[PDB]
């Protein structure tokens, strides 16, 4: 209940590296905090709140410090685990004074990490106060709020409606080039040897954040100060790596890559789809859109891809618990197809209101097995057909850790195959 | 809780366009706020509350501003997300002072948008206060209240009884002629080029409101002020259209039209049914009444129409998730027919009230499938027979976006098909 | 909470018309409020409360005003939607002062409409206070209370025990002769033309109250004052009739009449039963007693009558959703017969009380279908046998809208058919 | 919250008539209130509370007035619908002052009718106070409490434990000789004609109390004062009888008698039983006792009696809804026999814990039908065998309305049949 800062940061876009795509979506806020009078006189409207969700230590705080730093504007930073009811509470009266001090020091930026504890009675009185405080203040104030979290699924859905945090940005765990740039950000301060290679350190860290990697480069100098050395060598670097041993094994990495390449392939091959994106080893579909039967079969096909890719590559005994949600998602889509949208000829256009006769349930299930197995046999076949260019995609994927959409189809072009422009 | 405005509006029936049918039902309120002493001395009774429900940004606020504006009467406005309990509360004492200030500034109009948050037990004590405040004041006060919402299904049913909001008006998302008139309202202020066409902008905006369309015409001048131009050209207009890409694709528009024309045809053809209304692409069936077996089959037939129209036009692989509620509604009607109203010869006049033997459940289901498939085969056949007049409807429907029942019937007349006078007035 | 009247009414039995049977049961209260000293010195006991339940606007308030008016005694009136808890409450202390002011102005009458909102724990504290306030005061006080409602099913069952409202009177929606007499009460004040006929207005209003009818005759003079006429003609009368369009269609009226005639026939024909009452087109089983198997079959037979009458008259496609409760009630009686009272030879004298094997459930259901279909085939056969005198009843019933049991019997006697003496007295 | 009396009654055992068996169980209280010093010096212990339960108007108040009247001791009478919470409440402080005033006016009697409303939170604070107030006071105080009710099933079970109302007495609706004596109690005050017969009035009143019969003899004099007569004749007596038209029809009376004679016969005939009592037309079995298989079959047999008697006398179409509880009770006993006590050879000594396989449920049910039908066929047969003496018992039963145990077996003796001394 006492953590918020008000500093003019020294940490800009130089201290942050690896999340270049995330950097391109925060530049419109940088141009806004620099000159809000340029945004006010024109007639535009900025986001009243920008969300920074992801795994613990992905660089949530550092991104918020870079936006205020690059724009030469103040930075405020408090925690959400601070506001806890201890003798009823004045949790709501707090929020009222945040925007009042922001208008006194306008333009400026505000930040609140782990706001999922206060925002999950008295708890809703403080939560609803923050909602009104966002809808009240306008563009003329020249201030913006950023609220981070460790879990996005446990925050209140009302803290996501327009005017009450409408922009959503995801900060992912760093890849090979993502970690190599992090290992160059912290290395500017510390003294490193001539025999040290940052590329092997970046390669041998799957399932490790930018913050958990900072713990490794700080303990390497700590072990160099304990032993007695003026240069951080490979011996103390590899020692801190054993403190960590969680992490993705190289065998698992292969399984993940093949699974991920399955989905990707499936989409870049089916009749008509809804955009293929970046393929990375670093770990519902109905919306307000209207779909036909052909569309949903392909939705199921993609969902089944990775498992089929696993089955094709490692065999029946090789399939993993990775396809857990994909299997579920696919089946559920298939039950909605049969029992809800009447897309089963055997079951007819009847719609089961989810007292249903056992025979009808049988018919529904039997048809859902028919759809799933049918599409699964179809996915397996496509992987079987494109095994060799996939093998290659997977090698590229294991080294880079993340491959965008383009190059995959180009790797397929190398194997004389034309897919479809679905990036 | 603390938003309330009492302005003499400058925005009248000139600033609102596209909802001409909605405009005809609010003119009796315009003649009432102008001279209430004419309505008092005669002996008539006005609505104590008029509902303005629809999608977010359909022009709920602007319609309420036009009624007060055209009648030259004040306009009060506040939000329903304001009155939230913060240490028990004094939310009821508020409502008491609304009608008191209204009688001091009589005649005048009152408006409250998103009243679904306050009206969804402290919450019920503020809710019940508003109910009494409506039944208390009479015609002599010369004041009316209008309460808007983003969802009509989440408001309290007591806020719909006579004397406590008895009038219901729906504001729909604008069509082609509805958006073209909206594209002429916000263009009076801004400077437009000679090469710009508002008809193509209106045609390329399916699933877009009047408020989401002003966001497009305001960003087009913003992009013209950023680049450096004195005239808003087609280049910056089409650019703001890419910022939007929750819209209906042209292929989807066809699917929607065929589905919607299915329902209409079904209804306009059914032996006996009751009323067919405006057909449009822009996206419990009993009442008190008494229906016979023949009636309910036709009710199911209509419900199945659109899907059958989809199946006939696009094929088995072409049927969409659009028929979701129709399919459900139809099945439920068929179960009520079998298990509740004893309209199944095989099942008899027995009536199931949920301990029911597995065999009987089987029999019930098997008959429900028999009725649904039977009627569905019937709908498909009706569509098949009138494919050509239906394609002609679909054509009109895609261009105008909304057609009337009379317009539908006229197209059929042209093909030499006389349909039942099931048209609403 | 704050409505309470105490006027000496001008409205007597002259202003109330159509409910003549309801008027005969309120005359003992008229003779009581006129001279209570005649009722006290003799030794008799009057009802401490008389219930006035029915549809909204059946003439609940007007009946209570006629009893006080005819007896030349004061009339107190208040609403039940007034007493709502707002900061805990002092709702019980109110009821205490009602009977105290009644003893000061003795003899007098008290009335409370919509008492179903206050009487549906603070809510129970005010409710229980009213219960004690009834048991406390006696015949010597010379006062009587009348509490009306819009729904009888939502009031507390304790407000129906002896000493706490023991008398129950139902005010029904007016019929043809009922509405014609209503049309003559509200016409004494207004000026009517020579070409106007009140009999056609009385005939073309099915499913319309005495109050919803007053809305029609008041708007007819309103349209005559708007247009500019000194006499209310047929043109403005028929115009106000289009403002109304949840009425009963003439086709529906026939279906209702036939259904209603089925139930009556079934009754007046069955071996032995428990009386047949007024048959009317104007739109939870048994007591302790002790019944035999033969009686319950006949109870089911009557329940099935109307549906059988529908099937016989309109055919299989013609059966309506009207038989919904009958069908249910009949089936439930049949399950109680089989699974509870061991009246099924196939199932034996075992008594199921819900872990029952699937086979036994099957046996139970199969027997219930056997009973229902058996009795239904029996009802259909009776309606078929008596289709002719029944068509006659239906005819009388459509014109009069309501016929007595005796009127039915009579119609049958004409076709030389003796029925059982099962009419109520 | 203001109803209790403190009178020296004038109404004794002369004003009460028909409930002579109930009169014999209240005489030990009469000898106690007369001289409690005789009961205290000897060493005996009287009941701290005596229950008076039955139908509304059976003569609950009048019995309590007769005990205080015959013993020449005061009588206190309040209602249980008086103590209702209106602004929290001082319901408990009341009970404390009842026994204090009782010790000041010792010896005396206390009475509370409809105590089921106060005794069904704050409600339990007043209820528990009455419990302690009973256990506290002893024999030396020379006072006794009597609490009546309209329903015995809705009062608290704690108001039935020893020291807290241990004595239970049932006051039944009057019979023919029961009503004839009531019609002679109220007739002492009023003037009756020479052509009037009280025996026909007593015969034509089935399902009518002593209080509901007082309403008839008071309205007969009211109709005699309205018309203008000095003597209450048969014309005004029969008129008040039409105000009543609830009542048992003569056809129903026959059905009831036959049913009741069924049970009676069954018990007076089966292998070994647990006492047959008075047979009257006026409308679980496991306890802390151990039963064998033979015993429970006979328990079921009796339970099925009346229905079998109905079936034998009126036929299959003639069976009534009267056997409702008997049928249920019998079946439940049969399920406990099969599924709980393992008394079914087909089902074995397994005990179903009331996830039970459908087949086993079938087996259980099939055996319960086997027991019920078997015993039912047995009951029907016994009625069939003793139809003629039963016919007679039923005639005797219709005229007297209540026949004790003895005479039934004597009526059977008249038809040369010997039953067993089970009275
Ligand atoms: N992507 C990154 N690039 C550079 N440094 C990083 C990155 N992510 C984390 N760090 C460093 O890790 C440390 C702690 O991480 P932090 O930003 O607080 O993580 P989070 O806010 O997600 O919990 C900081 O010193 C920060 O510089
Ligand atoms: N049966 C009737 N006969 C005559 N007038 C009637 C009748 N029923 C209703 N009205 C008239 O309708 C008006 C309002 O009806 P009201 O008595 O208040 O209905 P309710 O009390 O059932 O809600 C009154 O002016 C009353 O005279
Ligand atoms: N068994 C009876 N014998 C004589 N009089 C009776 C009998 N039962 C009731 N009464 C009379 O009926 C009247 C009211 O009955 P009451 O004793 O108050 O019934 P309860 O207490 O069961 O409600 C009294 O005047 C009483 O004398
Ligand atoms: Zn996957
Ligand atoms: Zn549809
Ligand atoms: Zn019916
Ligand atoms: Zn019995």
């Amino acid at each position: 209940a006492k953590v918020y800062i008000e500093e003019k940061p020294k940490v800009t876009f130089k201290d942050v590296a690896g999340i270049e795509e995330v950097k391109e979506e925060v530049k419109e806020i940088i141009e806004y905090l620099k000159d809000p009078v340029k945004f006010q006189k024109l007639g535009g409207r900025p986001p009243k709140g920008v969300l920074l969700y992801g795994e613990p230590g992905v660089g949530k705080t550092l991104l918020a410090k870079a936006i205020a730093g690059e724009a030469h504007v103040p930075f405020i930073s408090v925690s959400g685990s601070d506001f806890v009811e201890m003798f009823v509470g004045v949790g709501a009266a707090r929020v009222r004074d945040l925007f009042e001090t922001a208008k006194k020091h306008a333009p400026c930026m505000i930040f609140i990490d782990e706001i999922d504890a206060v925002g999950r009675d008295e708890r809703e009185q403080t939560l609803n106060q923050l909602l009104v405080e966002m809808d009240g203040f306008d563009t003329s104030d020249g201030i913006i709020v950023i609220a981070a979290t460790n879990r996005p699924d446990i925050l209140d859905p009302a803290l996501l409606r327009p005017g009450r945090f409408d922009r959503q940005i995801f900060i992912p765990k760093p890849d090979v080039r993502g970690r190599y740039e992090i290992l160059k950000v912290h290395a500017r301060n510390k003294k490193l040897a001539k025999d040290v290679d940052l590329e092997f350190v970046a390669r041998a860290t799957p399932g490790l954040t930018g913050a958990d990697l900072e713990n490794l480069l700080n303990e390497a100098a700590l072990l160099a100060a304990r032993k007695g050395k003026e240069e951080i060598t490979m011996e103390e670097i590899e020692e801190a790596l054993d403190r960590i041993t969680m992490t993705i094994s190289p065998k698992e990495k292969e399984k993940i890559a093949i699974h991920e390449a399955g989905h990707a392939l499936m989409g870049l091959v089916s009749d008509d789809d809804d955009k293929v994106h970046k393929i990375s080893i670093i770990p519902p579909i109905e919306d307000k859109h209207i779909y036909d039967k052909k569309d949903l079969y392909n939705k199921i096909l993609v969902l089944l891809g990775g498992r089929a890719a696993e089955e094709v590559f490692f065999g029946k005994d090789g399939i993993t618990t990775g396809a857990e949600n994909d299997l579920q998602r696919a089946t559920d889509l298939a039950y909605r197809m049969v029992s809800m949208w009447g897309m089963s000829d055997k079951v007819g256009p009847i719609a089961i209101r989810r007292d249903t006769s056992p025979d009808l349930l049988r018919e529904i299930d039997e048809e859902v097995r028919r759809i799933i197995t049918e599409q699964y046999e179809k996915a397996k076949a496509i992987v079987e057909e494109y095994k060799e260019p996939l093998k290659a995609v997977v090698k590229k994927l294991l080294e880079k850790e993340t491959i965008t959409c383009e190059e995959f189809v180009e790797v397929f072009k190398l194997y004389g195959i034309e897919l479809k422009d679905k990036c």
